């Protein structure tokens, strides 16, 4: 991280061109605030992370990595940073107006239909299978992108996915780069973090999307036993809005042996086909009715 460089000439942004706003989050390090940036791109709304020695290098490493990784439609885009003397360290990214996916889906539980048929009006701004499968496809693409760069997210979960304009989802992170319900067995017991751990987490996110924002492991005390059972083979039951192939994808992601889990590249191709098959069917449903 400290080895990666920082082209200040390309990213540095003036602190007095930012009008801080309302808090979008809080942690033990500092916070993420919404704000107006003038001329970062005119005035645009953005999200700012700001601040201990250990935490400062962590925020700088996040900045350092986002620059190294580059741009991908499904990963929060970096717009700039305030690193030169005069004020606190701030990392600036695109503002995702609609919030975290979990909270969004919980809100659309009464606005869901598997697919639409005329009069398509009864379903104005409704969620469908096409939507749910698409959010999964996109998160998988962003993870393929991150995994290709040897990047381990470590906290993949619905609360860390944000909904943008025109159903575009973006992988993000409110913290500074225990959440047991998203942690793989080897991460809980061996404290190891791998791309394969992230694949497990992707499965839980999957469950969250097709349960429409429900919390994982419904009605279960997260304790020693919970963990012992995860290690012994116990898995969540299919969520209310899942399709058979999707639940089986969840199960492949939850494989006990990390090596036997699909890679994000396989998940992209697989999810991609399901979305294609769903599209096919919706066409026929729309046509017959
Ligand atoms: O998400 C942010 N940062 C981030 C993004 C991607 C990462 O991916 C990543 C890259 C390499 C390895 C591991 C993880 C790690 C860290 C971030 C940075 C600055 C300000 N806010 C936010 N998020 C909240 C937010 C964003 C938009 N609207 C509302 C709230």
């Amino acid at each position: 991280a400290e080895r990666l460089p920082y082209d200040a000439s390309k990213w540095e942004f003036p602190r007095d061109r930012l009008k801080l706003g309302k808090p979008l989050g809080r942690g033990a390090f500092g916070q993420v605030i919404e704000a107006d940036a003038f001329g970062i791109d005119t005035c645009r709304t953005v999200a700012v992370k700001m601040l201990t020695h250990s935490e400062h290098r962590a925020l700088m490493s996040e900045l350092k990595i986002l620059i190294h990784i580059g741009h991908h439609l499904n990963v929060v885009n970096l717009l700039g940073a305030c690193t030169k003397p005069g004020g606190p360290l701030m990392v600036i990214v695109e503002f995702c107006k609609f919030g975290n996916l979990s909270t969004y889906l919980r809100s659309k539980r009464n606005e869901f239909v598997p697919y639409k048929v005329a009069p398509e009006d009864l379903y104005k701004d409704f969620l469908t299978l096409e939507h749910l499968i698409c959010y999964s496809f996109q998160v998988a693409k962003g993870m393929e992108f991150l995994a290709s760069r040897k990047c381990i997210h470590r906290d993949l979960a619905a609360r860390n996915i944000l909904l943008s304009e025109k159903n575009v989802v973006k992988i993000c992170d409110f913290g500074l780069a225990l959440p047991l319900k998203w942690m793989a067995p080897e991460t809980i017991f061996d404290r190891v973090y791998t791309i394969q751990s992230d694949v497990w987490s992707f499965g839980v996110l999957l469950w969250e999307i097709f349960s429409l924002g429900a919390s994982p492991y419904p009605g279960v005390k997260i304790d020693e036993e919970f963990c012992r059972r995860l290690k012994e083979g116990t898995r969540m039951r299919a969520p209310d809005y899942t399709t058979p192939e999707m639940y089986q994808t969840m199960l492949d992601c939850w494989h006990g042996e990390p090596s036997q889990r699909p890679t994000f590249s396989e998940l992209v191709e697989h999810l991609g086909n399901l979305l294609q098959a769903n599209a096919q069917q919706d066409r026929h449903h729309h046509h017959h009715h």
